[PDB]
């Protein structure tokens, strides 16, 4: 029930008292209720309302989110999130400015990462996947994302210079995997690996994912995939790769450095069936209608295709965690979980014997 | 046709952004000509390539040229997804790519056709009853007036013609002008709505094939200016563009006739249709109460229009310091300014 700074306190009530209709055009500053979600140093979140004795006068919302950056992709991001909450696949947009949005508050908690293998959970995250690499977005279809943003984060990688020794030390031995060699060696490796290019929401981990208030006791309809900032035309295996390897690690862990890795979290190959089981009919629409040889030969391909990018989201993690340990002053161990990412990574290739 | 720099970039995001045959389209095989120009062109396929199937043979591209596109960007999004405005195909940094509507625009005569009128009222109408993402203060209409005339305060020009009819302007004591202006609009209730700003018969498509529909031929396009504003500012500011032909094939380009600002009975034409796709529960009101409400809205529209005439009077000057383009921009202020004096006179006021 924390109070934001007063300065905060202030621009977020002319915020909400110009862009939303009704009650809230008449509100004054007294009356204006504040609690901070996440602070942090950037991307933070508060909710703001009306007083419980103030009445709506239409439709308007009695309780909204306020997104605050604390500053093109403005531009993406933004038509995105429009476009999206237009479909009802995302919270509603009720203004937009140059600090930041409102949006429509879902009330719901996020998932924790063993949620995230429970099959109801599965079925229904890869039913909503599914779907929304169906649907066109007036976006660059080419799929450069993903090795353009490797090859950056490579160049930024080769450049650090840490002074404290135990980073100093880290980096030493991710450095000792020639990093360069290893990029070449997977863009080769997926180049020979078939995955329709698609849109990505490329970050589907459990924190990005609302459990439905008061839907609990639906099976297949009490989920929402939110936070589409990192959204791209991508290939599919990326998106679902990425998911799989998020089953391996919890961000809530209280000591440092503020996650835990479990190699052997990642899903059985019955878990990761019983998933694109449920992605493949709603993608295809008439899957089911299939000889079972040719479900079959399809499944067994995308498996191949999913573990082998699944090594992209190591790679690609890897190297933006190393660089988030130069560039951000959050509390996470970043070098440890690069070396986690970079594990996982080597330990995923013995596997599939490459 | 445009630069073979242009040429070139929109062959990329063509290329890049759209589906089917355009991925695997090669480069010699774009076609793109020059529509308007903030630039428009068309892209399109050649004839010989045929299509993979449910992507545009044919396409629209808009440059922005000479934050604002963060906003019109989500509000172009928002009119594609409910089917009120072109599709978006693309969008990047410097414009996007829209569906290109088979169409043609409404000629300024056609504003008054009885058929027309009523459908462009029932549009703007639904333009305005919906939601928005954007800051519902009323401030752009008088925070804009300002704003053009503080520049027009310090404009300098260097030819003398263009001196002399600044100074013919600036002795109607511009700036006590726009306070007078500005008291009789506080005092003239109009409710606040999403505005297009710049609803002229250039916006308003007439869609091919849909010509023997009575009540459903048009689209309002082009809502770059759009913002929360006084209905009666829409609505006066489409009023006074009766007054005005932009084709005149000859300089300045424009003819100006006062005599054709809509009467009395066509005012109450458009608002009889308005009415009731505004307010819907219009309809069922009594016969006196609906003669009080259109009686008050015409004096409320009449009233803002004296400020679609200061505003783009201002505006008109700045242009003509800046614009290149072929317009005689003084000339035109000079004729806003007139129909302002005139609208006045008319009003007692
Ligand atoms: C799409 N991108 C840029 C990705 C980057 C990194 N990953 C791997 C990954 C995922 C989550 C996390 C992570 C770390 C900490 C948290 C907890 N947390 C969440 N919010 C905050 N403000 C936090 N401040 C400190 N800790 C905070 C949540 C998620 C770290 C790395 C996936 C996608
Ligand atoms: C909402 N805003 C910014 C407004 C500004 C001015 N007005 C009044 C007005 C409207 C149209 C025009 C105008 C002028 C010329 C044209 C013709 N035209 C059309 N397209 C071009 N590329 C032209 N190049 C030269 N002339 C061109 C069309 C409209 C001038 C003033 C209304 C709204
Ligand atoms: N638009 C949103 N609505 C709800 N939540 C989740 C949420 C629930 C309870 C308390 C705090 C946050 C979001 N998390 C991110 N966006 C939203
Ligand atoms: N999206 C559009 N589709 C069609 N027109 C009208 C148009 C037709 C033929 C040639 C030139 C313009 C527009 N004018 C502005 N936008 C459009």
């Amino acid at each position: 029930d924390e109070q934001p700074e007063p300065r905060t306190r202030r621009r977020a009530y002319l915020w909400c008292k110009e862009f939303l209709p009704g009650a809230w055009r008449g509100l004054r500053e007294d009356e204006f209720h504040i609690s901070v979600i996440r602070g942090g140093l950037s991307n933070m979140l508060f909710q703001c309302s009306l007083p419980d004795t103030t009445a709506t006068l239409g439709d308007e919302p009695r309780k909204v989110l306020l997104r605050l950056y604390g500053a093109e992709a403005m531009v993406l991001e933004s038509v995105m999130f429009a476009i999206l909450a237009e479909r009802s696949l995302g919270p509603k947009l009720y203004g937009i400015f140059p600090q930041g949005r409102l949006e429509q508050f879902i009330p719901s908690r996020r998932l924790d990462t063993e949620e995230l293998s429970l099959p109801d959970i599965s079925a229904e995250i890869a039913e909503k996947m599914a779907t929304f690499h169906g649907m066109k977005m007036p976006f660059n279809k080419e799929p450069k994302w993903l090795f353009g943003t490797m090859e950056k984060y490579l160049k930024e990688v080769l450049r650090i210079k840490f002074t404290e020794e135990s980073r100093i030390k880290k980096l030493h031995k991710l450095l000792s995997y020639n990093l360069p060699l290893e990029l070449e060696n997977l863009r080769s490796l997926l180049e020979s690996t078939p995955s329709p290019v698609v849109f990505c929401h490329n970050d589907c981990q459990e924190g990005n994912i609302l459990l439905l208030e008061g839907r609990e006791n639906s099976e297949k309809q009490k989920l929402m995939l939110i936070d589409f900032e990192y959204s791209s035309y991508n290939y599919r295996g990326f998106d679902i790769g990425n998911h799989f390897c998020e089953w391996m690690y919890d961000y809530s862990y209280e000591k440092y450095p503020f996650f835990r890795a479990n190699i052997r979290k990642y899903p059985t190959k019955k878990q990761q069936l019983h998933f694109i089981s449920s992605y493949l009919p709603a993608f295809q629409n008439d899957f089911e209608n299939l000889s079972t040889e040719e479900k079959s030969i399809i499944k067994e391909e995308m498996l191949l295709e999913v573990n082998r990018f699944a090594l992209a989201s190591h790679f690609l993690w890897g190297l933006w965690s190393i660089v988030q340990a130069k560039i951000s002053s959050i509390e996470f161990g970043y070098m440890d979980y690069a070396q986690a990412r970079f594990d996982a990574y080597f330990h995923q290739k013995r596997k599939l014997g490459v």
